């Protein structure tokens, strides 16, 4: 299923370098969730082992090499080596159904290793998912709504890109999607996060780092300093390029409380990611103007569950406050008709160490929706009360 290298999310390399470049001695488990719960049987567990030991023949390409080091330059010439000798080691990944008749599935090792695991693995449960019960795209459809979709946000100008690799029903249909969206969004498609899709149909990358970064700074260096750290070490990194940074990991309010005045100034944009959109923006503009920082110069890029509709209507929202972006997944890349639903699954950092002989540290998420948390409950306890929350 999973050909290319570059079949995965922008975000697994940019993190993948960070942690390589600052934490190459850490470790992390990444824990697979299927948060519907929906009964698994021995035999699809076997198709996802095949998969993920299938993996272990993919190299980079000269093209795709060729292509990063020009599409991609904030990635060092040291980790486009790595990538170039770079082979999934199938052992990291354990695949099995639990007492309870569950998927589970847990990569563990090195972090910089590791965490190339998850989008692959998503992918590939979702698209062997609907291969096994028999599913299938209906063309037609797949080929009018993407057309619909893209003349739309053409018209309205609506910034986007295309976040959905994790949960598209194939590789095949957020090709084809893709390549529609590039026909008729015009302008108005930044790109996408699908950096193999992006090399093939000639598009920029797009991404943002991820909550499994901020998550890693929580669990090393404690609640209080993670957003900070987190930031600062991604500067380290970077150098000012890609600066969008998410601020729900421990709640939107912890970090607008402690946002300083240097990372505002210097980031361009933030993340929304979860809660009430309308709301995030009054939180955002009125923070910037505590801090004496022009609002209007910034952006936020919206990822949360959106349509390209209710992009339109964030975008109302913003107009004369702050610019807006878009990020949008499953309304593209599982949009195939005929009543099939995108599976309701992730594959989240659940616990990390510094370097073998520290011990292990419980990663959790806070969010903006009240009530909806994930990690160790005792973990996540202790992450509220330290933050006062």
């Amino acid at each position: 299923i999973i050909r290319s290298i570059l079949d995965t999310d922008l975000y697994k390399f940019t993190t993948g370098y960070a942690y390589a470049k600052l934490f190459p001695r850490a470790y992390g488990e990444f824990r697979f969730i299927d948060r519907n719960r929906q009964g698994f049987t021995e035999e699809f567990a076997e198709l996802v082992r095949g998969e993920i030991r299938a993996m272990a023949a993919l190299s980079l390409t000269r093209d795709e090499k060729e292509f990063l080091q020009r599409e991609l330059p904030y990635l060092p010439p040291i980790y486009i080596d790595f990538l170039d000798g770079f082979r999934f080691d199938p052992e990291e990944v354990t695949v099995s159904i639990d007492a309870q008749g569950h998927l589970d599935i847990r990569a563990q090792g090195l972090l910089y290793r590791v965490t190339l695991w998850e989008t692959p693995i998503l992918a590939v449960i979702s698209e062997l998912y609907y291969r096994f019960i028999g599913a299938e795209p209906d063309w037609k459809q797949v080929e009018e709504v993407t057309r619909s979709k893209g003349e739309l946000m053409r018209e309205h100008r609506a910034t986007f890109s295309i976040f959905g690799m994790r949960r598209r029903f194939s590789l095949e249909v957020e090709d084809r999607v893709t390549d529609i969206l590039k026909q008729y969004a015009g302008e108005s498609l930044f790109g996408t996060s699908n950096v193999h899709l992006a090399h093939k149909h000639g598009l920029r990358v797009s991404g943002t780092h991820p909550h499994e970064w901020i998550q890693f700074h929580g669990a090393i260096y404690g609640y209080k300093m993670a957003n900070y750290v987190a930031m600062e070490d991604w500067i380290n990194v970077y150098d000012g390029d890609l600066g969008t940074v998410l601020t729900d990991t421990y709640t939107t309010d912890v970090f607008m409380r402690n946002f300083s005045k240097k990372h505002a100034m210097l980031f361009t944009s933030l993340r929304h990611d979860s809660g009430d959109p309308e709301i995030f923006i009054e939180k955002a503009v009125r923070r910037y103007e505590e801090l004496r920082v022009d609002p209007k110069i910034k952006y936020i890029i919206f990822s949360d569950s959106l349509t390209p509709q209710r992009a339109i209507e964030i975008q109302k929202l913003c107009a004369g406050r702050i610019k807006a972006s878009f990020g949008i997944g499953t309304n593209l890349t599982n949009d195939v008709g005929g009543g099939v639903e995108p599976l309701n699954i992730v594959m989240k950092l659940w616990k990390c160490k510094m370097t073998a002989k520290d011990d292990w540290h419980y990663c959790v998420k806070l969010s903006d929706v009240d009530g909806k948390h994930t990690g160790e409950p005792e973990e996540i306890l202790l992450a509220m009360n330290t933050l006062g929350i």
